[PDB]
């Protein structure tokens, strides 16, 4: 599947959903952010973290 658009860390869409889930739930402080939720992810190496999406 190759429809234009350069191939990059598609995971970008995965971390984007997490950060949003923060406010959607009622998060606080403006500390939440893609790069922010991303660093914490590397600690899990997208391991069990990728399970949250399951099939």
């Amino acid at each position: 599947a190759k429809v234009q658009a350069y191939v990059s860390d598609e995971i970008v869409y995965k971390i984007n959903k997490i950060v949003e889930r923060r406010r959607a739930e009622g998060a606080k402080s403006t500390d939440v952010s893609f790069s922010s939720i991303s660093t914490m992810l590397l600690e899990l190496g997208l391991r069990v973290y990728e399970a949250q999406m399951e099939r």
